[PDB]
């Protein structure tokens, strides 16, 4: 396999459709590594070659600029790395564990993905204008393209981390808990750049089993990623709009178990944003140190059928929601065609 | 002016765009019944015309339903009525007041647009079914007729309103007063109904004048309509979800002025809803006594370059905000063409 007939591979796996799985395949396939190595040897070539097809229906001002030829000369040596264990045998363990070191080289080499497409948007400004439907095309792209990514990494996470809690799933994940680290990290932060930080409320809804506290089956990681961006952007607006003042209010944060939603809002008094501004803070083109950022975390909320959406009183403050889906059934990637 | 010739006077005004108005241009014409009686007969030809033509758009199987023929009969009857007077003299304060008499004739001609295109609705349902595709069509199309209708209302309540606060239009609305007429209101249905109700808490946040009450230049009707609707639904879910239970909660209503925004959100705990279905409830197609109904409160929030947006959390509650524009120099007509 080699990079003169890469457009032949690119061209033969993008027939067929990446296969979205769910949180119990995910389980499953964890619980088996001749398995996971077959089914990863023809999927992540379909994932690769996909994305790799979209990416060459970008118009050719945005094709011939140096960060989307580095990515692409990324997704084919990767794509490349894998074909080479397409005429190995499972039943060797040397192919198994060369398999897994060619996952950790690829999710490495892969590592700059977003700082390098971030830069892509950055020139696409200053070349050609940040017009509103310059900003939609963006948009749609990059969406896919980074849940594209994000569902990669996801594959070989879950290999890598099993074939040496469910590689990067936890069963019995206590939101709560995750909740509590994410704001410690962010008020180590707080405290550091503003002198201080408000106080973290937590509350728990748990509308079928008042007592119990509240579990779900996914990936905290992810979960983490999303409440530490938004406890970073909470506590931010929370204590630079009370710098005349001397009371900090809390953070506050409801999580609810419902039948099929699990509900993660936050809520502060950081004094808001008008309307007509919320939609910009999800733009990559409008956004353009720690933390994913707001576009990238929704798309981790989106990621396995959940949501992340923001809503704002001018004036008072901000509530944001991270929408999951209760049920791991329920929990199924989502995936661009 | 005839029915014979209506398919031409319709093209003519139709080649007009409608002239949206702000709040101030509002103020200012009823401060002039010359004026207004010789803004309004070209005018509301134009916005007659504007929606006819776009209704002349639909299927012919939506065309010839009962439903859309007689109220398309209602908008050509209303367009000849007007058409009378483009060569009338001004001057002639019989003219003026009989002016003021076809408009009041027009408006009742016209009070039964809603439930007569709601019927139209549901025949679709039965006789081509309730697909995605079919919904966004009409979605699409009875925003616009809606809206469209209410800012024709809008027109002719200023006209006889004022030509017998600025019409329908208080300059000085206090909108902690309009929350609680519509709460009482909702109380008054809500006591019979179910035997008791929330109670209602109010909390101001006027960020630029801490102590100040919140008022705005608005059409306290139209805001009354929202709340109310959103009171409705807000103690329904609260009675209903806690029959099992003793206590009832509040019903907390936040106003939030900000420098853009006016901002009122209405919180229950009346045990919300998942995600999936917040948006088939603005639906006209998924939604088929008192009050509006959500999908048309919205364009009320709308038409004024507002909104209306709803945020649950299963298991907990619902929060709606209706989003206002806090300046009247922003407070302009939304206008299909
Ligand atoms: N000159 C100054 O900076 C002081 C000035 N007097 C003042 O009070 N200001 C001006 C600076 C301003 N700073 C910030 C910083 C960060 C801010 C974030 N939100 S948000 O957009 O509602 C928001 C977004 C996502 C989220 O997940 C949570 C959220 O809340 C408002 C902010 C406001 C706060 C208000
Ligand atoms: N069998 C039964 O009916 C009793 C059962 N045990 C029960 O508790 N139930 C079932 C019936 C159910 N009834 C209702 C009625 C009306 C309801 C409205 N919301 S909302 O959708 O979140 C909502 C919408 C717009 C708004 O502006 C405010 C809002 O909040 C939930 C409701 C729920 C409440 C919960």
């Amino acid at each position: 396999a080699s990079l003169a007939g890469a457009p032949k591979y690119i061209e033969h796996f993008s027939k067929f459709s990446p296969s979205p799985l769910s949180m119990k395949q995910f389980l499953d396939f964890g619980s088996c590594e001749k398995t996971s190595f077959t089914f990863l040897r023809q999927e992540l070539p379909v994932r690769l070659a996909n994305i790799m097809k979209e990416i060459n229906l970008l118009p050719d001002r945005v094709l011939s600029t140096p960060s989307v030829q580095l990515v692409q000369s990324w997704y084919v040596q990767s794509l490349l790395d894998i074909m080479e264990f397409l005429d190995k045998d499972p039943e060797d363990h040397r192919t198994l564990s060369q398999f897994t070191d060619a996952l950790v080289t690829i999710r490495n080499r892969h590592n700059d993905v977003v700082p390098t497409m971030a830069q892509g948007v950055l020139e696409y400004k200053d070349t050609y204008g940040d017009d509103p439907v310059s900003n939609q095309n963006i948009q749609y792209f990059l969406d896919r393209f980074y849940l594209s990514r994000i569902s990669i990494r996801m594959l070989i996470n879950q290999h890598t981390l099993i074939f040496d809690h469910i590689g990067s799933i936890d069963p019995n994940c206590n939101v709560s808990e995750v909740v509590k680290d994410a704001y410690d990290m962010a008020k180590l932060l707080c405290d550091k750049y503003y002198m201080a930080s408000p106080d973290l409320e937590i509350q728990e809804i748990n509308a079928a089993n008042s007592k119990q506290p509240i579990h779900m089956v996914y990936v905290p990681s992810h979960l983490y990623h999303m409440l530490f961006e938004l406890f970073k952007n909470a506590m931010r607006a929370t204590v630079e709009s009370h710098e005349s003042s001397l009371i900090l209010p809390p953070i506050k944060v409801m999580v609810a178990l419902g039948e099929e939603d699990l509900s993660i809002k936050m809520s502060d008094r950081g004094g808001g944003v008008p309307l007509r501004k919320i939609e910009r803070l999800f733009s990559y083109m409008y956004s353009t140190g720690f933390g994913y950022g707001l576009p990238i975390s929704r798309l981790y909320a989106k990621y396995f059928q959940g949501d992340l959406q923001l809503f704002s009183m001018e004036g008072f403050g901000t509530d944001a929601v991270i929408y999951l889906k209760a049920l791991s059934t329920d929990s199924v990637e989502r995936l661009p065609v």
